[PDB]
Protein backbone atom coordinates (compact mmCIF):
# COMPACT_ATOMS: atom_id res chain seq x y z
CA UNK A 1 0.00 0.00 0.00
CA UNK A 2 2.73 2.80 0.87
CA UNK A 3 5.21 1.25 -0.64
CA UNK A 4 3.42 0.23 -3.99
CA UNK A 5 1.39 4.00 -3.57
CA UNK A 6 0.33 5.43 -6.94
CA UNK A 7 2.86 8.79 -7.59
CA UNK A 8 0.51 11.20 -8.46
CA UNK A 9 -3.09 10.53 -6.78
CA UNK A 10 -6.47 12.92 -6.99
CA UNK A 11 -8.33 13.69 -3.32
CA UNK A 12 -11.06 12.37 -2.02
CA UNK A 13 -13.73 14.93 -1.20
CA UNK A 14 -12.08 17.41 -3.92
CA UNK A 15 -11.87 15.02 -6.76
CA UNK A 16 -12.73 17.42 -9.06
CA UNK A 17 -15.41 19.54 -7.66
CA UNK A 18 -14.82 22.34 -4.61
CA UNK A 19 -17.18 23.87 -3.12
CA UNK A 20 -17.34 24.12 1.19
CA UNK A 21 -20.35 24.98 3.20
CA UNK A 22 -19.31 27.38 5.37
CA UNK A 23 -20.15 30.54 3.17
CA UNK A 24 -16.57 31.51 1.69
CA UNK A 25 -18.20 30.78 -1.65
CA UNK A 26 -21.85 31.94 -1.07
CA UNK A 27 -21.62 35.26 -2.73
CA UNK A 28 -24.44 37.15 -1.79
CA UNK A 29 -24.85 40.33 -4.58
CA UNK A 30 -21.28 42.31 -5.45
CA UNK A 31 -18.51 42.28 -3.46
CA UNK A 32 -18.67 46.16 -3.57
CA UNK A 33 -21.80 46.32 -2.27
CA UNK A 34 -21.31 44.97 1.23
CA UNK A 35 -17.67 44.31 1.96
CA UNK A 36 -16.62 47.93 0.11
CA UNK A 37 -19.79 49.90 1.05
CA UNK A 38 -18.28 52.13 3.83
CA UNK A 39 -17.97 55.92 3.67
CA UNK A 40 -17.21 58.35 6.31
CA UNK A 41 -16.75 62.30 5.88
CA UNK A 42 -13.26 63.76 7.07
CA UNK A 43 -12.24 68.19 6.56
CA UNK A 44 -11.30 68.81 2.80
CA UNK A 45 -8.35 71.02 3.61
CA UNK A 46 -6.08 68.39 5.01
CA UNK A 47 -6.95 65.90 2.45
CA UNK A 48 -4.90 68.14 0.01
CA UNK A 49 -1.69 66.60 1.10
CA UNK A 50 -1.76 62.93 0.38
CA UNK A 51 -4.06 61.27 -2.51
CA UNK A 52 -4.51 57.69 -1.43
CA UNK A 53 -2.87 57.30 1.51
CA UNK A 54 -3.97 59.76 3.72
CA UNK A 55 -7.75 59.69 2.35
CA UNK A 56 -8.53 55.80 2.96
CA UNK A 57 -6.82 55.34 6.34
CA UNK A 58 -6.89 58.83 8.16
CA UNK A 59 -10.45 59.58 6.41
CA UNK A 60 -13.12 56.82 6.64
CA UNK A 61 -11.95 53.29 7.08
CA UNK A 62 -8.75 52.43 8.65
CA UNK A 63 -5.39 52.97 10.45
CA UNK A 64 -3.69 51.56 7.18
CA UNK A 65 -1.48 54.90 7.37
CA UNK A 66 0.65 52.56 7.70
CA UNK A 67 -1.57 49.64 6.33
CA UNK A 68 -3.18 51.77 3.38
CA UNK A 69 0.30 53.06 2.02
CA UNK A 70 1.39 49.76 1.90
CA UNK A 71 -1.98 48.32 -0.33
CA UNK A 72 -0.70 51.80 -2.42
CA UNK A 73 2.86 50.04 -2.41
CA UNK A 74 0.96 47.12 -3.31
CA UNK A 75 -0.72 49.08 -6.62
CA UNK A 76 -4.07 47.21 -6.46
CA UNK A 77 -6.06 50.46 -5.82
CA UNK A 78 -7.70 53.14 -7.77
CA UNK A 79 -8.95 56.43 -7.06
CA UNK A 80 -12.10 58.46 -8.79
CA UNK A 81 -13.16 61.91 -7.88
CA UNK A 82 -16.61 63.42 -8.98
CA UNK A 83 -18.37 66.92 -7.16
CA UNK A 84 -20.63 67.60 -9.97
CA UNK A 85 -19.94 70.82 -10.72
CA UNK A 86 -18.84 71.28 -14.80
CA UNK A 87 -19.90 69.39 -17.47
CA UNK A 88 -16.15 68.79 -18.94
CA UNK A 89 -16.25 64.60 -19.32
CA UNK A 90 -12.70 62.94 -18.78
CA UNK A 91 -10.87 64.29 -21.46
CA UNK A 92 -7.97 62.87 -20.51
CA UNK A 93 -6.32 65.96 -19.13
CA UNK A 94 -6.36 65.30 -15.86
CA UNK A 95 -10.70 65.94 -15.28
CA UNK A 96 -12.07 66.79 -12.22
CA UNK A 97 -15.42 65.31 -12.79
CA UNK A 98 -14.25 61.76 -13.00
CA UNK A 99 -11.50 60.07 -11.95
CA UNK A 100 -9.37 57.08 -12.36
CA UNK A 101 -6.01 55.93 -10.49
CA UNK A 102 -3.02 53.66 -11.01
CA UNK A 103 -2.67 53.29 -7.32
CA UNK A 104 0.89 54.83 -7.94
CA UNK A 105 2.62 57.40 -5.36
CA UNK A 106 1.53 60.84 -5.68
CA UNK A 107 1.22 62.69 -3.01
CA UNK A 108 0.15 66.49 -3.76
CA UNK A 109 -0.19 66.18 -7.44
CA UNK A 110 -3.59 63.59 -7.90
CA UNK A 111 -4.65 64.62 -3.74
CA UNK A 112 -5.13 68.01 -5.03
CA UNK A 113 -6.05 67.36 -8.52
CA UNK A 114 -8.39 64.82 -8.11
CA UNK A 115 -9.41 65.30 -4.35
CA UNK A 116 -10.54 68.39 -4.85
CA UNK A 117 -13.86 66.93 -3.88
CA UNK A 118 -16.08 69.79 -3.40
CA UNK A 119 -18.60 67.42 -2.89
CA UNK A 120 -16.82 63.96 -3.77
CA UNK A 121 -13.94 61.73 -2.94
CA UNK A 122 -13.97 57.89 -3.86
CA UNK A 123 -11.04 55.84 -3.24
CA UNK A 124 -11.13 51.96 -3.93
CA UNK A 125 -8.87 48.88 -2.66
CA UNK A 126 -9.11 45.60 -4.54
CA UNK A 127 -6.97 43.68 -1.59
CA UNK A 128 -9.95 43.88 0.80
CA UNK A 129 -12.49 46.88 0.95
CA UNK A 130 -13.93 50.52 -1.06
CA UNK A 131 -13.78 53.52 1.00
CA UNK A 132 -15.41 56.58 -0.04
CA UNK A 133 -15.53 59.86 1.61
CA UNK A 134 -16.66 63.27 0.94
CA UNK A 135 -15.23 66.70 1.45
CA UNK A 136 -16.21 69.99 2.66
CA UNK A 137 -13.64 72.89 3.47
CA UNK A 138 -14.68 74.27 6.49
CA UNK A 139 -14.72 78.34 5.28
CA UNK A 140 -16.54 77.10 2.23
CA UNK A 141 -19.09 76.05 4.89
CA UNK A 142 -18.63 79.91 6.69
CA UNK A 143 -20.15 80.94 2.73
CA UNK A 144 -23.06 79.08 2.85
CA UNK A 145 -24.39 79.06 6.07
CA UNK A 146 -22.64 83.10 6.78
CA UNK A 147 -25.61 83.80 8.61
CA UNK A 148 -26.86 81.02 10.59
CA UNK A 149 -26.66 80.22 14.18
CA UNK A 150 -23.57 78.22 13.77
CA UNK A 151 -20.97 81.18 13.02
CA UNK A 152 -22.55 82.95 15.43
CA UNK A 153 -21.91 80.66 18.06
CA UNK A 154 -19.06 78.89 17.31
CA UNK A 155 -17.19 81.80 16.48
CA UNK A 156 -18.14 84.60 18.25
CA UNK A 157 -19.18 83.23 20.89
CA UNK A 158 -16.84 79.82 21.17
CA UNK A 159 -18.14 78.89 24.49
CA UNK A 160 -20.24 76.37 23.72
CA UNK A 161 -19.13 72.21 25.36
CA UNK A 162 -18.44 71.07 21.96
CA UNK A 163 -14.89 72.19 20.98
CA UNK A 164 -14.10 72.25 17.43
Amino acid sequence: MPRTASPGNPKSSLSGFVNPQSGNPHAPQTNFANMPSARVTLPKSLVYDKTFSKVLWSAGLVASKSEGQRIINNNGAYVGSRPGVKKNEPGGGMPDDLTFTPIKTWNASKTQEFIIDGDLLILKLGKWKMKLVSIVSDEKFKELGLTAPGWDEVVGKGKEEPSP
